[PDB]
């Protein structure tokens, strides 16, 4: 964006031209704009002026209402008013760049509506150019009707007639268009149009049609107004539609896909193409140049689709060297050479683009390169003197382009190309210099140059090819070629960058450092030229302010210095030093992208000292001047804040204060547009370029000290925005790279700064705290100077914490370095930055509490580019930050201000944050072994941290402050836990304890829990699904933080295990723990405020829910914490002094003072056992040192040892306390309020239990005791209640769920199963206890069904409850009777329940025959729209398999694992807990089978009804609507439904055979008919009646797919006949709908979609399967093929494509699809020797165990009874044609159709003799007499389609051409492929062969190049094996004759002449053809020689005449510089003669 601003104002003198002018002189100004004499203008320095005309025209369109519309006609007055601006925008964007930026569309569309057709001409061409750069790189559906509308006004050609015709006098107008006919009727006789004016005739038609129509009829009647005149305006009117046309032409084609296009607009208007290459010609003056200009332009739009650009060249004779298109070339180069006003360099530029468009595809590159396109642009080239540079740097870059490859680079070279450029380059540079006075310069512009811009481009063109050119062949080109006067030219560009502008010096320098950098050894010329010696002592005046000379200097320095002497020079005239002072300008640092291209360049230069070290010593030298020198340019640019018009203050001070609301941008950019900002920017990126390499800028430490480096990153008074600019993004890298490589180079330095910065802000910090120091302030100067500190710091603090000090990179020397810090200069630091977090916080609250609410939003400082937002300072919202709230309106000067703000003191106190983390964390990260010296400083640094967060909490009263508060809160939490969950720094909070700060947050939590008792109302307070500013929820919050951090700081599993205090103290009685004790007085605390609270009555006792649940929440799991046990008994704990930290700092310091050293007194300490001398019996104490230290060791002497703490809160704090408080609350508590407390709180129920689990657990008071109250309390509880039932019921559940109970609570279990029984009822279904009941229920039932455990006998768990039999069944009997379920997790419940019910067969049988599916089925329908139906879904989807798994299925299935387990000696034990599920789904069975196999080590020795509902239910959603989404593919509740029925279908029906039987005999009417016969109704639906909608319909379609094809496939366990009926049947319904819908072929346009499907379906059944059913086989695929190819579905599939028409649109993607299905027939017959998650039923089994026996050894259970049976024993013991002759008739269509899969199908079709010979025969007929006419062409057709179903017209697009290349490609392919096939041929028409020949004589084929090659390679294949069978038919003159005709064919290129060549050798082995082959070429030679010596005649005379100045005719040349010239035939004769007489 800082870019466009520069540009635009460097721009500004243009802008204040065209808008300072009033309209009328504004228009005649446009109007002067004509010729563009400087590059093209970014449209955006244009916006302004757009603007205006925009608003301009709206006017005119408000004046006639064209915004229905009336057919009124605009005034001439209005008309050229309007044309003026129209051709103006139409010449700007033509002339510029970036045209996305306009955005005055909208005011052309409504322009359209003008019925006068000037107008609409201007429009469509304005349009028409809008538009192509959506298709290099506008949805209204009017617009595109209306375009297309007018593109098909008029027709092309009618009869032939065409409107190219209109301009000459041979021949008469239609009759059709002299008449008005309309329909919609309308009609005007001939004379009716004279009379009547055109708004008459407007009128008149308005009155009788209605207004959709009027549009039209404006075009039809002006056509009929315009054509019905026999002279005069009407002409001119007619060449206006006509240009209208075109212009409309070439936009359809933009926004229409091809397919559209050719659908849309080709088809009605087949004769567009010829039309428009009919008008281009130059050559004919009397076309209207507009028209003709119109024309060119829509073959260029066109051109850009590629599709038609074929096409288009067949029109031109682009492929033949005297076609229409070189015609047009010749007439340009004429033109040029005559200077005649004819010249139009607009149109040949247009001509030179769509060339290159068309080159652009390779066979048309091909095509126009052997037509001889690079001879006629180097005629054109070639011109001298010529004035019209446009044109030549046109056809120059075109001939760029074209250049690519090594031939066509050796066609320019050896036609002397490269001479005549250099000539060229030289004599334009001479002449340019040596004429000034043509110099005319842009105005309006910034330029470097003084040429007219006309041969800057031209030069330009000219280096760039040069550059192209040498960088193709260098060897050459660069040394023997360039030995021309190209050198001094060179030299002069570069002694005249003045004249010759930036551009022309890069590219001169370009080609210099490319010559000399290939082939050195040049570079004493160079040297000899003055070339290098220039550039060497004028270095500085090249640089310039160019981005690709600035990345290309490092290049040419390295090239220079390539030389030894160049070095030197290099090193002498320190270029260096200019390499990188120009980056302290500003304009030059711009210039370099402060992104790659400036990484680049720095990597250039690090890589120019990698080659050369000798320069490294300046290189870096370099670098420390420019770092020096650059603080020198830092200025104050500008301001960043800006007092508010109306006050003169800043910032806002009321909350209802209305708002400027201006018109700025919402959020200032300011440091992109400073100066420093992009020096810096640049600068920075430069250096990490430099510093990635790890090179020479590794050595910058050394001569640059870090102060220096520092200096210019934080720079004094930056932007707010500087601590986000990429400048601070590249410093961090080049700082953390130099602190990998130098540790101590930096941090002591920044750490200074830092320091020494906020210690500047001392006035800031040491504010008053009860008051905004800012607003406080507000309207002073002092304001902004504390703002660019502020701004300042927040760098300083963003560099520290990303690059020095993070928990990543804490590494053991950083780690050192910050103890060295805090030792050496103290720790101000620590205390500075905790006024810094407190006034940030402190401000933050106080702006929020004065801005109108509406701006709190919109200066949101959290969207930062790098934040993440996680972690403090907590963002207090107003609205619901996740909805749409994005902020950008209402801006303002106070709004940004505060924006400014609010982000640095954000920014600020998130570093602040994350410092104090890493202070309080240091060296506990890497755990390094520390010394006493610095373990002490460690502890000293974490007390000073600890007090300063407590002095910050203490400071503040709770009151009228919480949103400060939680910030506080917040930030507490962050500070003194790790990241990971978090877990509390132990030692930091020990310290936190020992000071008193727990008793704080004690505190804080009971006024928190005071005040929420006066909150109204609590319900509110659940709905918290963000922080908003309200009272309520911000005590909420800060409650919610206290009490999670008094849970965080209580378990040992979250606080960091420290060692025990050992470590620290040696005169202690007990070494307790750390972490293990301070857990004890938090609990003694945390339980007496809980106990404090239920005195109060406000906790327990209570009678409402008078707490929020997440508060409950936590305190319950402090209850649960409270209760737990950790093995520590303390009975006082130490305070944690870093004096007394052994050994004791504070009596060493007295040592000292006393004289004693350090040392010597820590060695006497250590010895002493910390004890002080008593008296001076040591002798250590000289005399006066026992006198001073008895003076100053002082009275008391328990300063010197660790004192222990002091009780906090209550009494005491030692564990004894906190076991006698346990027992105080164990009687009185909770144990027995839990029932009293419960059912105010259902949804913490569980957590209710993990508490009280606890509770007994530690106090070990029978657990079953209390489950037994609780079954009491549920039986004495009436149902009437089931809020309070249903929750009893949940706990009980809970409690029953540990073994513990479990084990004890049998009598429990029964009594709760009696209870059940007796109560429970299926009227209940729908209450919320009975699922609970049922959760009850399903713990006992899953252990009930655990297998029996038998006894033993000989050889080498605990137990379970078993439910009563008679309970068991009279529980299932409820279950069924279930009534109609409204419940959803009552559905649930049952559903699981009867998951286990269903194991036995007979339990399933009856779930079946109840219908309880059907209900649960309803109920998925029901709540389709929660989230949690997935999982009664798959509940579901597990119960009705077990529903149709019979006892066989079941055995055959347990026998395949068990076979599989084997296979894949085992022990039992890894056996059955690998197929434990298998195990649990039959215990029984899979004994026996396991005791039938096996012999703890093992030796590897009928209609259930179901699927009729699932069907039923299926297709009644089907008719419901399943394709609409919902207001604002599972989203559409009927979508999920049905795809959820189709997944569950298919594992039904590809799992089961009584699945697959039910879907055969589905009946839709429920007829109840015994053994039901086979119905097609399921098959049926599923075939016919089956953007969101386009992918609905996709995965419905594969879900229906993959159903069919699982029906079809075989069942998870030769020919079953089962089976093999059931895929007969389905085939054979397949066959069935495929013969109806193809029937005629206006149903297969009806029906298309249906076959596609039903094509697609047998595609996939053959072929492997659908998509799906992959998780769930060969003997499939051969069963399937052989049933298909038995049934005769080939013959369907032919006949099908028989029927087609292929004229309509989709008929032609049938055919696709059907020879795809016959091609996957053809291969699936590889069997030549015989010729969305889904899961199989054991993943389901296994899916099931998980559900309830999530444990894996349940299986280990069963072990006992295999033991009674195996061990107890054993250890006692031990082709044909695939198509019928006629289907092959319907496969030839495929060459009628404008690949790979035909290419397949006809060589699997070969295989079979029959087939191979009708194929071929077929094949050749077409090519015999099939190519020869359009009419043969279509009786070919005709025939073909008449054999095929046993007159038709021919598509539209096809034509010769294309089916003889279709035909040709496939018939060389298989002759290629197979071997066999050419035999054919080879075995005079009888001979198939000699059909190929006679296409030789056939000018359709001779002349075109592609079918000409293939033609050859062919004929070559067969030549060389007839030669080769006879060596080891016969040929006649003709046919000799025919062959060498190729070589006299234009289109014989190299490859044809070289397969001609091989062909003619190859007939030559054959007798009798060497003579008949040299007679005949010595007849042609000699025909050619006469025309050759005529020609050199006249070439001689006419070289004798020129006497200078004039140039050879172009007729002349074009005999000799063509390819298809005489003596290139010749040449090829004499090749050809050499090679017949020289091969052998």
């Amino acid at each position: 964006k800082a870019r466009k601003e520069k540009l635009a104002a460097g721009y500004k003198p243009l802008v204040d031209y065209l808008i300072d002018c009033d309209t009328p002189t504004f228009l005649e100004r446009i109007e002067a704009i004509q010729e563009w004499d400087r590059s093209r203008d970014d449209l955006y320095v244009w916006i302004p002026i757009l603007d205006r005309m925009d608003g301009l025209l709206l006017k005119v369109a408000e004046k006639y209402k064209y915004k229905e519309v009336k057919l009124v006609e605009m005034e001439a007055h209005d008309v050229d008013y309007c044309l003026k601006m129209l051709k103006f925008t139409r010449r700007l964007l033509l002339n510029t760049e970036n045209r996305f930026v306009y955005s005055s569309g909208d005011v052309l569309m409504y322009l359209l509506n003008c019925p006068n057709f000037t107008i609409k001409l201007a429009v469509m061409r304005i349009l028409a150019i809008l538009g192509e750069r959506f298709v290099i790189a506008f949805g209204d559906h009017n617009l595109r009707k209306k375009t297309l509308k007018l593109a098909l006004s008029l027709s092309s050609s009618v009869m032939h007639f065409s409107l190219v015709d209109l301009y000459f006098d041979k021949k008469k107008v239609p009759q059709k268009w002299r008449k008005l006919r309309f329909t919609h009727k309308v009609t005007m006789t001939t004379q009716e149009l004279c009379e009547h004016s055109l708004q008459q005739i407007f009128d008149k038609g308005m009155a009788l049609l209605p207004a959709e129509s009027w549009f039209d009829f404006s075009i039809k009647a002006s056509v009929a107004k315009a054509f019905s005149d026999d002279s005069g305006e009407n002409i001119d009117l007619r060449n206006i539609i006509i240009e209208t046309k075109l212009n409309a032409i070439a936009f359809v084609n933009t926004i229409f896909s091809p397919p559209q296009v050719s659908s849309k607009l080709f088809e009605l208007d087949p004769y567009a193409f010829n039309s428009l290459t009919d008008l281009i010609s130059l050559s004919e003056t009397k076309i209207p140049k507009e028209l003709r200009t119109d024309a060119l332009f829509t073959l260029e739009c066109i051109s850009l689709k590629h599709v038609w650009c074929s096409d288009i060249i067949r029109n031109l004779g682009g492929n033949i060297s005297h076609g229409l298109l070189f015609q047009i070339l010749r007439y340009i180069a004429k033109t040029l050479r005559e200077a005649t006003d004819e010249i139009d360099e607009e149109y040949n530029v247009r001509f030179f683009y769509l060339i290159s468009n068309l080159a652009d595809v390779k066979p048309l590159h091909e095509s126009l390169f052997a037509a001889g396109l690079i001879p006629t642009l180097l005629e054109i080239v070639s011109i001298r003197n010529c004035p019209y540079k446009r044109t030549l740097a046109s056809a120059t870059h075109l001939l760029e382009t074209f250049i690519d490859n090594s031939e066509t680079t050796t066609e320019f070279i050896e036609n002397d190309g490269f001479t005549m450029l250099i000539t060229s380059v030289a004599n334009e540079i001479d002449f340019t210099l040596a004429h000034p006075e043509t110099w005319q310069p842009p105005k309006y512009s910034v330029v470097y140059y003084s040429i007219s811009f006309r041969e800057l481009a031209y030069i330009r063109s000219l280096l760039k090819l040069v550059l192209k050119l040498l960088s193709t062949d260098s060897g050459d080109r660069i040394r023997n070629l360039i030995d021309s006067p190209i050198l001094v030219s060179l030299k002069k560009i570069l002694e005249n960058k003045l004249v010759f502008g930036l551009t022309l010096i890069t590219y001169t320098l370009d080609v210099v450092q490319k010559v000399i950098n290939s082939e050195p050894t040049i570079y004493p010329v160079l040297v000899e030229a003055g070339l290098i010696p220039y550039v060497i002592d004028n270095f500085p005046k090249l640089i310039g302010p160019s981005a690709e000379l600035l990345s290309l200097l490092p290049d040419v320095v390295s090239a220079i210095c390539l030389n030894p002497e160049g070095l030197k020079q290099v090193k002498e005239k320190g270029l260096i030093n200019n390499l990188f002072d120009f980056l302290l300008d500003a304009d030059h640092a711009r210039i370099l992208t402060g992104g790659d291209r400036s990484t680049e360049y720095g990597t250039d230069i690090d890589e120019l000292a990698r080659h050369y070290p000798d320069l490294k010593a300046n290189i870096v030298e370099a670098l420390c001047n420019v770092i020096r020198k650059m603080p020198s340019t830092f200025r104050n640019e500008r301001e960043f804040l800006f007092t508010s018009p109306k006050d003169q203050k800043y910032f806002f001070h009321r909350k209802n204060e209305e708002i400027l609301t201006d018109k700025e941008e919402h959020e200032p950019a300011y440091w992109e547009l400073l100066d420093k900002g992009t020096m810096l920017d640049t600068f920075t990126s430069v250096l990490f370029g430099m510093s990635l390499g790890n090179g020479s800028f590794s050595q910058v430490p050394q001569h640059l000290e870090a102060r220096d480096f520092l200096a210019i990153i934080f720079m004094e008074n930056p932007p707010y925005e500087y601590f986000t600019s990429v400048a601070i993004s590249n410093v961090t890298e080049v700082l953390q790279y130099l602190d990998e490589k130098y540790e101590d180079y930096a941090f002591m330095d920044v750490m200074k700064v830092l320091n020494d910065q906020l210690e500047n802000l001392n006035d800031f910090l040491n504010s008053p705290n009860d008051r905004s120091f800012f607003l406080e302030r507000d309207g002073e100067n002092s304001v902004r100077s504390c703002h660019s500190k502020l701004c300042r710091l927040a760098a300083i603090l963003n560099i520290v914490t990303n690059v020095y000090i993070d928990l990543t990179t804490l590494s053991c020397k950083r780690i050192m370095q910050i103890y060295s810090y805090f030792d050496k200069r103290g720790f101000s630091l620590i205390k500075n930055l905790k006024l810094l977090f407190q006034k940030c916080a402190l401000e933050e609250m106080y702006i929020r509490q004065h801005m109108p609410d509406s701006v709190i939003t919109e200066t949101m400082p959290l969207p930062i580019v790098d934040v993440s937002g996680d972690g403090p300072p907590l963002q207090i919202y107003i609205d619901d930050p996740k909805k749409g709230d994005q902020k950008g309106k209402i801006t303002s000067v106070k709004t940004r201000n505060t924006l400014q703000m609010r982000t640095i003191l954000y920014t600020l106190q998130s570093n602040t944050a994350i410092l104090f983390r890493c202070f309080l964390r240091l060296s506990h990260s890497r755990n390094m072994d520390l010394e006493h010296k610095d373990l002490t400083t460690e502890v000293h640094i974490f007390e000073n941290v600890v007090e300063n967060v407590i002095e910050m909490l203490k400071a503040t009263e709770l009151e009228g402050h919480l949103p400060y508060i939680l910030v506080l809160l917040n930030f507490n939490t962050f500070v003194f836990t790790i990241p990971k969950t978090e877990i509390l720094q132990t030692i930091p909070a020990y310290i936190f304890y020992q000071k008193g700060g727990y008793l704080l947050y004690l505190h804080i939590i009971r006024d928190l829990f005071t005040r929420m008792t006066k909150i109204k109302d609590l319900s509110s307070l659940d709905n918290i699904n963000y922080i908003d500013e309200s009272n309520g929820i911000l005590t909420l919050s800060c409650l919610i933080n206290a009490l999670t951090f008094y849970n965080k700081s209580m378990q040992t599993e979250t606080m960091e295990n420290v060692q025990s205090i050992g470590k620290y103290y040696v005169s202690i009685d007990d070494d307790y723990n750390i972490m293990k004790a301070l857990t004890v007085p938090i609990k003694v605390m945390a339980l007496a405020m809980i106990l404090d609270l239920d005195k109060s009555d406000s906790l327990f006792k209570t009678q409402s829910r008078n707490v929020p649940y997440s508060v409950f929440k936590q305190l319950l799991s402090m209850l649960k914490n409270i209760f737990t046990n950790v093995n520590i008994y303390t009975k006082e704990l130490y305070e944690l002094h870093w004096d007394l930290i052994f050994p004791p700092i504070k009596k060493i310091s007295l040592f000292e003072q006393v004289g004693i050293p350090g040392d010597v007194a820590a060695n006497y300490l250590t010895d002493t056992g910390d004890d002080l001398p008593a008296d001076n019996s040591i002798g250590l104490f000289s005399p006066e040192q026992w006198e001073k230290y008895k003076k100053l060791i002082g009275e008391d002497k328990s300063i010197y040892y660790p004192q222990p703490m002091q009780a906090q809160y209550y009494k005491g704090c030692s564990s004894k306390e906190l076991d006698e408080l346990r027992d105080t609350f164990f009687n009185d508590g909770l144990p027995s309020r839990i029932f009293t407390v419960l059912p105010f709180y259902p949804k913490l129920v569980n957590a209710f239990a993990k508490t009280l689990l606890q509770i007994f657990t530690k106090y070990d008071e029978p657990t079953e005791v209390f489950a037994g109250r609780i079954l009491d309390r549920i039986l004495e509880t009436d149902l009437d209640d089931p809020a309070t039932l249903s929750s009893l019921i949940h706990l009980f559940g809970i409690f029953l769920n540990e073994k513990y109970i479990y084990q004890k609570a049998s009598h429990l279990m029964q009594r709760f199963i009696e209870y059940l029984e007796k109560s429970l009822k299926p009227e209940h279904v729908n209450t919320p206890w009975f699922s609970k009941a049922l959760y009850v229920y399903e713990i006992i039932l899953a252990k009930s069904e655990l297998p029996h455990l038998e006894e033993l006998s000989k050889d080498v768990m605990a137990k379970v409850f078993r439910i009563p039999d008679p309970m068991k069944q009279k529980l299932f009997d409820i279950l069924i009777r279930v009534s109609d379920i409204s419940n959803f997790y009552s559905a649930l419940a049952t559903s699981r329940i009867l998951i286990f019910y269903s194991r036995d067969e007979l339990y399933a049988n009856n779930i079946a025959r109840s219908g309880i599916l059907s209900r649960l089925l309803k109920v998925i329908g029901s709540f389709q729209k929660l989230d949690k139906i997935n999982f009664l879904e798959s509940s579901f989807l597990l119960l009705t398999r077990r529903c149709f798994e019979t006892t066989e299925n079941v055995d055959a299935l347990i026998r395949a694992e068990i076979n599989r387990s084997f296979t894949a000696v085992r022990e039992l034990t890894t056996i059955l807990e690998e197929k434990a599920h298998v195990v649990m789904r039959s215990p029984s069975q899979f004994i026996d089978v396991l005791c039938e196999t096996a012999r703890y080590s093992l030796k590897r020795f009928e209609r259930t009804g179901i699927m009729h509902l699932l069907l039923s239910q299926l297709m009644a959603a089907s008719e419901k609507d399943w394709l609409s989404e919902p207001a604002n593919p599972s989203r559409n509740p009927v979508c999920a439904y049905m795809i959820f029925l189709l997944k569950l279908l298919v594992e039904l029906v590809s799992s089961y055979n009584q699945c697959k039987f039910e879907f055969l005999t589905f009946s839709r009417r429920n007829t109840y008919a015994e053994r039901p016969r086979p119905r097609t109704t399921a098959i049926n639906f599923f075939l016919y009646r089956l953007k969101h909608e386009a992918k609905r319909r996709e995965v419905i379609g594969m879900l229906a797919r993959s159903v069919i094809i699982g029906f079809l496939a075989t069942v998870q366990d030769l020919a079953d006949p089962h089976m093999n009926f059931i895929r007969k049947f389905a085939i054979e319904a397949i066959i069935k709908a495929i013969r109806n819908a193809t029937s005629s072929s206006k149903l297969l346009e009806s029906n298309h979609l249906k076959l596609d499907m039903w094509f697609r379906i047998i595609t996939s059944m053959v072929y492997v399967q659908a998509p799906y059913l992959r998780q769930l086989v060969e003997a499939d695929q051969y069963q399937l093929c052989k049933l298909v190819i038995d049934l005769g579905l080939p013959s369907v599939i032919t006949e099908a494509m028989a029927s087609i028409d292929l004229n309509y649109p989709f008929s032609k993607k049938i055919f696709n699809v059907a020879v795809e299905a016959l091609n996957t027939i053809s291969s699936t017959r590889n069997n030549f020797s015989e010729h969305i998650i889904l899961k199989s039923t054991v993943s389901r089994w296994k899916d099931i165990f998980d559900m309830f026996y999530d444990s894996k050894t349940y299986a280990n259970c069963i072990i006992p009874t295999v033991i009674n049976r195996l061990y107890k024993v054993s250890l006692a013991l031990q082709f044909a044609p695939l198509i019928d002759r006629a289907g092959i008739a319907s496969l030839m269509k495929s060459v009628f159709i404008s690949r790979e899969i035909y290419h397949e199908l006809f060589y699997r079709l070969c295989s079979s003799k029959q087939n191979r010979n009708d194929l071929m025969n077929t094949f050749l007929f077409i090519l015999s007499e099939g190519i020869i006419d359009q009419h043969s062409l279509e009786k070919v057709y005709n025939i073909i389609s008449s054999r095929a179903m046993g007159v038709r017209q021919l598509p539209s697009d096809c034509t010769p051409l294309t089916v003889a290349n279709q035909t040709i490609e496939i018939l060389q392919s298989l002759i290629d492929a197979d071997s066999r096939l050419k035999y054919f041929l080879i075995a005079k028409l009888r001979w198939p062969l000699w059909h190929l020949f006679s296409l030789l004589d056939r000018k359709l084929i001779t002349d075109e190049s592609v079918l000409m090659d293939l033609l050859t390679r062919i004929l070559q294949v067969c030549t060389k094996t007839l030669a080769v069978l006879s060596t080891s038919p016969s040929f006649d003159e003709d046919d000799l004759m025919k062959i060498l005709s190729i070589i006299m064919l234009d289109s014989c290129t190299t490859r044809v002449f070289q397969q001609t060549l091989n062909i003619i050798y190859n007939l030559s082995k054959l007798q009798g053809c060497m003579s008949i082959f040299t007679k005949h070429l010595v007849s042609l030679a000699i025909s050619i020689m006469s025309k050759l010596k005529s020609a050199l005649d006249g070439l001689s005379r006419e070289v004798g005449t020129i006497t200078t100045g004039m140039e050879i005719n172009s007729e002349l040349l074009q005999k000799f510089t063509l390819p298809s010239s005489d003596q290139a035939k010749l040449l090829k004769i004499l090749t050809t003669v050499d090679f017949l007489y020289t091969h052998k």
